[PDB]
């Protein structure tokens, strides 16, 4: 075609006439923010991000409305376009209320998703929650058994009972994950790259855990025995077992990282070495020299350091520990040793602090178990002079001392107080006062005035150059979690110097709430917190036992289950979170009032958060556009402008059909989906694409899963985009607990649980003991019209083993156009839709399949003409030129009475294509044509081309008989964008039909009602609870056999039930209500084990049948070839299938033109009565 | 199956041919494969062929349609064959085939069976 | 941008205003006969391979020189479209002189690229 020539961004492109720079710059992969536009909608222009700078004009263009022309020069990223790009986002930001993050991550030096293992947790989902945990912190069990916990601190259950208990909680899932192989994460391939880190500590081994996640090829070099640093040497072991120390450094190991213990930096090894064969050096050695008392005669025999003592204790190496220990000191390293010092048998140990008891460094918790086990505190005392008699310690002169003035800690500076001195006996000292980096350790670099690696903030790089550092040796002594805090980005900006590009750690963008206080909060029910089990104190002293106990699954549950859902649900799919990233925003100089217009709802499905909405209007429109409900609108005007429902009525009560495209078209999580799960928590899942099997439509989904559990369901962007609220929300009984996974056998009268082979050993019996004592045709075979192609072709095949001819559903609607053209399928596809000169909807087409209301809202828009029929009303009236509201087949028969009258019927034509011409003619001959039906013929015989949609679930045989005499008689059947197409009211009820399962319900119950057929196998349907008829006719059964996914009414009765698995964890083809087949792809693994065509592949390889997914396959395309019914869009374009092939025109007499029928699916009738309880509308 | 579950067998077998012992199945001699054969290129052959063939009723009629031989009987019900197994059920002998037969016939459903023993 | 809807042998495809059925089958993968066509090249209409039964236009057009309009229904494997295109490759035929196979790999029973290994 004729091509514009564009520059966008310096780059030359060769575009189409006709498109939008949006569109251009998608093609060309050049990214234009955007939070208005939507290829299925007009362009709004309200956002202003995809503002451009176009040369010659001197205004900014959009570029979701601005075509491309010939010549154009386009600047996407000019500081002007960047400039409004940021104020359109502060203004934006003005508006919103939100937690991108809650205070729990936010206070985390590591920022560990809190939230996200914490609702995982509560989902039952362990390993997930693990390996989420392992995203930022490499060792979840041992940081939870020693970590002051910021986190809950921050915790805005405290501002209701009590916080979460989200160290205790990582704990549990860390033993969980330690106690069978722990989790790794997947490692990039090998990038040739060589890393030396200098400590095996938690930072050091954090930068090997996240270099190693890399590909680079990683060794740590320890001075030590064994890795692990100060957890191991200063955190004795009644805090942290040393066993799950080395459990995770083994994991750690298992990476492809090589620890080389015993090496120490410039005694065994020199740092020249590593700067000559490493690619980075990362230096983590901690600070591991101790504080001396500083003062005289501390360097007597008998006075030792804080954690040269812990040291010796972890080693199991000699300490001349006396009976009197004074630990001077009031930080962690004072009151650990105070507690080893107890343990190790002293009679009084004595803790001297320079401050009060109220300022104290170490933890509450920490003195209080020190107090419970006999540790003694002294405060407000300093040491001045060390009494030694014979140059081994006697005593320690005390100088008492009082809080004086401020100081550079701000707080209070303790000053001597003069004419004080209190003597103190003493066999031992222990100096606790801190601890200093190494002078030898960081040999050759430039240092602090504390001693401390001097590092560049942002890139942790020393003076000397590919030398990095972090960790106690650069922040001096703090907690473990901010070490490995500083492992992971000393190892992100690693990771960058290896790539040759250096950049420093940019912390984002986060929109908090600062304002909530705890009447916010005064709605919730209050619930306790998880007990923390403390061992006695009496019996712990005596031992090095842990002292705290990990909780129970239960307890885990329980406490997760208490967390208040802090942060946004839309976090990981938010845009303005991304563009608010993208362009460095300054959005509190325009902050001023802010609505606060949220409230609770009571949908089952959709939550909208007015405080979140950016006024884009997507969810107007296409609820206007695309779904033609249009049941949202805007409210107030200017400021006070607010999107709500009709009349602004909860969502339940409006015109809503609860299809989800609001919520799937929404930028900034204002309107979100809830998850199918028990708790929600927002996560990062992964998508796989599927097929809805809940209606013949066959419209494709991504369900998006973490773990075991299904997420989120999306639609696939293919034609209007859309799912119905089957589609998007009835895939939660895929997570629903009351699924069956095991088989149930009766035992004394009542089901049992069995296993697999003797519950099929038992059918087998029982399927072969009907055979024998009542002879061929006795058992029928009554399968869902959910299963594929190849499992129905598998119970047709077991039902020919079987020795029965008796395989149907009660779901089967009578078959007429087999009758008339040969097969029981459509005539043409769904694409031909858009064609068609005129569309004729029978029944509920819009109402039971909302995807094709849609899509004859489309097809109207597009230049077609929508005629309806049906006996109520749809919401296809609007857009259509006539609507009939019939209730009798001899509507049909008038108009084609009066299409002969006006000469429409080409009879010389239809005589050679049709027989029963002549009977037709008399049957039609006596009727009254009203001016309904006069008008309908003229419409139709005025048209061109004509498309009969008709919904089979609603609609008589008789009507689809007639539509097809219609079709035949005007010649609209056999040619492109002429037919007739029959949504199917399951997923796969054409291949289900193509298969062979073609006996409908009345036929099966004609035969039980006479005694022919004595036993059912039932294939997930629900004949007890569809109907109440029923429960008289499955009384006559002998036998019973249910395959179900629930427990459910006809499977309680039943002498074996078989257990089946959702759709989205099986794998082969389904059929479309319009002939094409699609593919059903695995999203889980079955959660028993077996898939549904497992299950009847070892039922049938019980029969001597040998079959697998492939053979099924062949077998079925074979089927598919033999009736030419494969890959044909188009059917009867050279004759029909009837054995003369001509049209067996339908002569019936008049019937009900619509019937209303019950669904016998056990999984959509369930969800249906769901949606009936929740008064919702589909 | 009621007095030897088929899982335990298929165990067994399954051991055995974790010894090295390959079985082919489905090769019956005579029809898939010749004695001469197997004389010609194996050291020794071991024939355990048991004894397959029942006796009939040894009666005039025993021909008819509905008469069928114990051990058949009991091969196609273990191959979970179809059986014409009507509701009054003659099982004529008081063997191990006999008690199998008439037993098995109770639980396939028929209403009478009865055993004739000479 | 807007976009034509055509039927070439019964597959509806949504084309773009300013194709020609020749590079919209080929787009959608649809093999129809040209010898004198090129994508550089205007068109030039000579060896009339590429002719398409369009519904509704009497005459076979050229797929290399017709544009795609709205509501379009092609065929370009119909009885009609087959004899002209064996037609015209006969016609071409007549004035040919060449062995597309030598004589060597023709007298060779097995056809042996007696040429190309020689
Ligand atoms: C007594 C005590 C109790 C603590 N209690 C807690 C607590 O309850 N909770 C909490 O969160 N944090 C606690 N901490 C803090 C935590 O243990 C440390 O902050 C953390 O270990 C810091 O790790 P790092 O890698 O910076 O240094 P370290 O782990 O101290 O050192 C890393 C490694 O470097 C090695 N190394 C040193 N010099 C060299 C050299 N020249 N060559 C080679 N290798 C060398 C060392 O052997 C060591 O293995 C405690 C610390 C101490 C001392
Ligand atoms: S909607 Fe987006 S920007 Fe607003 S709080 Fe949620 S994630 Fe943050
Ligand atoms: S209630 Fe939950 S989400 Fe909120 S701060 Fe506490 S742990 Fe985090
Ligand atoms: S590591 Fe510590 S601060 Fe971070 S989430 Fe866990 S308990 Fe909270
Ligand atoms: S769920 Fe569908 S029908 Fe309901 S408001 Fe949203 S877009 Fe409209
Ligand atoms: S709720 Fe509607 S108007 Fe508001 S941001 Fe979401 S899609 Fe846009
Ligand atoms: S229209 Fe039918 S196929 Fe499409 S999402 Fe709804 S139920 Fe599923
Ligand atoms: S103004 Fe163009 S995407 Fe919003
Ligand atoms: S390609 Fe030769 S006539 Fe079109």
């Amino acid at each position: 075609m004729r091509l514009v020539r564009v520059n966008i961004d310096n780059k030359e492109i060769f575009a189409e006439e006709g498109k939008t720079i949006l569109e251009v710059a998608h093609e060309n992969n050049i990214e234009i923010p955007h939070l208005c536009y939507d290829k299925r909608l007009k362009p709004y222009g309200a956002c202003g991000l995809c503002v451009v700078e176009i040369e010659g004009s001197p205004k900014l263009a959009r570029a979701c409305s601005t075509y491309v022309t010939d010549k154009m020069v386009i600047k996407t990223d000019s500081p002007r376009v960047r400039n409004a790009r940021k104020m359109a986002l502060e203004l934006l930001l003005s508006e919103h209320r939100g937690d991108c993050r809650p205070p729990c991550v936010l206070a985390c030096p590591a920022h560990t998703d809190c939230q996200g293992y914490v609702g995982l947790i509560a989902n039952g989902q362990f390993r997930e929650a693990v390996a989420l945990i392992k995203e930022q912190l490499p060792f979840p069990a041992s940081i939870g058994r020693v970590c002051p916990h910021p986190c809950e601190e921050a915790c805005r259950r405290n501002m209701v009972d009590q916080p979460i208990a989200i160290a205790e909680l990582k704990r549990f899932v860390g033993d969980i994950d330690l106690l069978d192989d722990g989790y790794i994460p997947p490692i990039k391939p090998k990038t040739g790259k060589k890393v030396a880190i200098v400590g095996g500590g938690p930072a050091g081994l954090t930068c090997a855990f996240f270099l190693a996640k890399e590909g680079h090829d990683i060794v740590v070099y320890e001075a030590m025995p064994k890795a692990g640093g100060m957890l191991r040497y200063g955190i004795p072991e009644y805090r942290l077992p040393k066993g799950i120390l080395d459990k995770e450094i083994e994991l750690i190991e298992k990476m492809g990282v090589q620890i080389k213990t015993n090496m120490r930096l410039g005694v065994d090894i020199s740092l020249e070495y590593l700067r000559k064969n490493y690619d980075a050096v990362f230096l983590a050695v901690g600070a591991w020299k101790s504080s001396t008392l500083g003062c005289p005669g501390d360097s007597a025999e008998g006075v030792i350091g804080g954690i040269e003592f812990l040291r010796k204790v972890s080693m199991n190496q000699p300490v001349n520990l006396g009976q009197r220990v004074l630990v001077v000191g009031g930080g962690n390293t004072a009151m650990d040793a105070a507690r080893t010092a107890i343990r190790l048998g002293a009679k009084e140990v004595t803790v001297l602090y320079r401050r009060t008891r109220e300022e104290m460094p170490a933890e509450d918790i920490e003195v209080n178990e020190a107090e419970e086990e006999g540790v003694k505190f002294q405060f407000l005392v300093a040491p001045i002079e060390v009494i030694t008699d014979g140059g081994r310690v006697r005593a320690l002169k005390c100088q008492r001392m009082r809080l004086g003035d401020m100081d550079e800690s701000g707080r209070r500076r303790p000053v001597p107080i003069e004419g004080a001195e209190v003597i103190f006996e003493a066999d031992t000292i222990i100096s606790a006062i801190g601890q200093k980096v190494r002078v030898e350790d960081v040999e050759g670099l430039e240092l602090t005035r504390h001693g401390t690696i001097k590092v560049d903030e942002g890139t942790y790089q020393t003076s000397l150059e590919g030398v990095f550092a972090g960790g106690d040796a650069v922040t001096g002594p703090k907690i473990a979690i901010e070490a490995i805090a500083q492992g992971k980005n000393a190892a992100r900006v690693i990771d960058s110097y290896l790539r040759g590009k250096l950049e420093p750690i940019k912390e984002p963008y986060y929109v908090k709430q600062e304002d909530l206080t705890p009447e916010d909060f005064k709605d919730r029910e209050r619930k306790p917190r998880v007990p923390l089990k403390v061992a006695n104190a009496e019996e712990r002293k005596n031992n090095f036992r842990e002292i705290t106990s990990t909780m129970t699954e239960k307890e885990a549950i329980a406490e997760a289950s208490r967390c208040l859902e802090c942060g946004c649900m839309d976090y990981f799919e938010c845009q303005l979170y991304k563009y608010v990233n993208q362009y460095d925003v300054d959005p509190q100089r325009l902050s001023g009032y802010k609505h606060k217009r949220y409230e609770p709802q009571k949908h089952p499905f959709i939550e909208r958060n007015p405080d979140k909405c950016i006024l884009c209007g997507l969810c107007i429109r296409v609820c206007e556009e695309v779904v033609g409900v249009c049941a949202l609108g805007f409210v107030n005007r200017g400021f006070e402008t607010i999107v709500k429902p009709e009349f602004g009525l909860p969502l339940e009560e409006t015109s809503c059909i609860s299809c989800g495209q609001c919520a799937d078209i929404c930028p900034t999580g204002a309107c979100i989906g809830k998850q199918p799960v028990a708790k929600q928590v927002p996560v990062n899942t992964v998508a796989t694409k599927t097929v809805c099997t809940f209606c013949g439509m066959g419209c494709e989904m991504l369900v998006e899963t973490k773990g075991n559990l299904i997420f989120d369901v999306s639609p696939v962007q293919s034609n209007e985009g859309m799912l119905c609220a089957f589609g998007r929300f009835g895939i939660k009984y895929v997570n629903d607990k009351d699924r069956i996974l095991a088989p149930l056998i009766k035992v004394n009268g009542e089901l049992s649980k069995t296993t697999f082979d003797q519950a099929l050993i038992e059918t087998a019996k029982k399927l072969q003991a009907i055979r024998a004592s009542y002879g061929k045709d006795s058992i029928a075979i009554i399968a869902s019209q959910r299963l594929t192609n190849e499992e129905a072709l598998l119970l047709t095949k077991l039902a020919q083993k079987l020795d029965t001819t008796v395989i149907g559903s009660f779901d089967l609607r009578e078959s007429v156009l087999d009758r008339i053209f040969g097969l029981n399928a459509s005539t043409n596809s769904f694409d031909e839709i858009y064609s068609t000169d005129l569309i004729v909807a029978v029944g509920k087409v819009a109402e039971n399949h909302a995807v094709m209301g849609a899509k004859l809202k489309k097809a109207v828009e597009l230049g077609a003409k929508l005629v309806t029929i049906n006996n109520g009303e749809t919401r296809a009236d609007e857009r259509a030129i006539a609507t009939y509201k019939i209730d009798n087949t001899a509507f049909f028969k008038a108009t084609i009475k009066a299409l002969f009258e006006m000469k429409a019927v080409d009879e010389d034509y239809v005589s050679k294509i049709a027989v029963n011409l002549d009977e037709l003619k008399d049957d039609v001959k006596n009727v009254e044509v009203t001016d309904e039906a006069s008008e309908f013929a003229k419409i139709i015989a005025g048209a061109k081309t004509a498309m009969v949609i008709v919904d089979e679930e609603s609609v008589s045989d008789t009507t689809i008989g007639q539509l097809a005499n219609i079709l035949t008689l005007t010649q609209k059947i056999g040619r492109p964008r002429c037919g007739i197409i029959k949504v199917t009211g399951l997923g796969n009820t054409q291949g289900a039909w193509d298969m062979g399962i073609r006996m409908s319900k009345e036929g099966i119950v004609k035969l039980i009602n006479e005694g022919k057929v004595k036993a059912a196998f039932i294939v997930s349907e629900d004949p007890q609870a569809a109907d109440k008829n029923l429960g008289e006719v499955l009384d006559k059964l002998e036998c019973l056999i249910v395959a179900d996914v629930f427990l459910t009414e006809t499977g309680k009765r039943a002498d074996v039930v078989l257990p089946l698995v959702s759709h989205v964890e099986s794998t082969g083809t389904v059929t479309r209500a319009d002939g094409k087949i699609q593919n059903l792809n695995l999203v889980l693994k079955p959660k028993n084990g077996l898939s549904n065509l497992d299950l009847l592949l070892k039922l049938a390889e019980l029969f001597g049948l040998q079959y697998n997914l492939e053979k099924l396959n062949r077998e079925m395309v074979e089927l598919l070839q033999n009736e030419n019914k494969y890959n044909q869009q188009i059917l009867y374009t050279e004759g029909f299938a009837t054995p003369d092939k001509t049209v067996h025109l339908f002569v019936s007499k008049d019937a009900p033109a619509f019937v209303e029928k019950a669904v016998f699916d056990t999984v959509k009738n369930r969800f249906e009565k769901y949606l009936q309880d929740k008064h919702l509308k589909y």
